[PDB]
């Protein structure tokens, strides 16, 4: 499963291409602003086989819970009712969302102990990297 490494409180220390991936979602501006501002923090845990992703901004909170492999319903920040997976490719915690016939992707995998977020759509994209307190 999910490397224990994964595990933790994640802050945000740099963010490329994060507005227009947002665009490619079909986010608004006052949406995007928010989006831009923020600094989130990212907190992964696990209770038996239940990993939980949850996301803290001072001014949008988001929570999934989620076993790989399963699909579930999701409601984005950005408010896509979405139907999710979660899977695990080479140690790399891969989530698709899909809606309306159109598909993202967020790849969170560890590098140098660091949390690399590549973001996909349309072939856009955006990474995020985060640093574990
Ligand atoms: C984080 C909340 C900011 C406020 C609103 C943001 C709306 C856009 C959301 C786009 C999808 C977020 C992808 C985040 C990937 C990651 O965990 O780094
Ligand atoms: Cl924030």
């Amino acid at each position: 499963g999910m490397s224990n490494k994964f595990l933790g409180t994640w802050k945000l220390v740099s963010s490329e291409n994060f507005d227009d991936y947002m665009k490619a979602l079909g986010v608004g501006l006052a949406t995007r602003k928010l989006g831009n501002l923020a600094k989130p923090t990212v907190i992964i845990s696990k209770k038996g086989d239940i990993i939980t992703i949850r996301t803290e901004s001072t001014f949008k909170n988001t929570e999934i819970s989620f076993q790989l492999g399963q699909e579930f319903e999701e409601t984005t920040a950005d408010n896509r009712k979405t139907k999710s997976i979660v899977t695990l490719q080479r140690g790399s915690l891969n989530q698709v969302q899909r809606w309306d016939g159109k598909e993202t992707t967020i790849k969170r995998k560890l590098v140098n102990g660091k949390m690399v977020a590549e973001c996909k759509m349309k072939g856009v994209v955006c990474t995020r990297i985060y640093e574990k307190v």
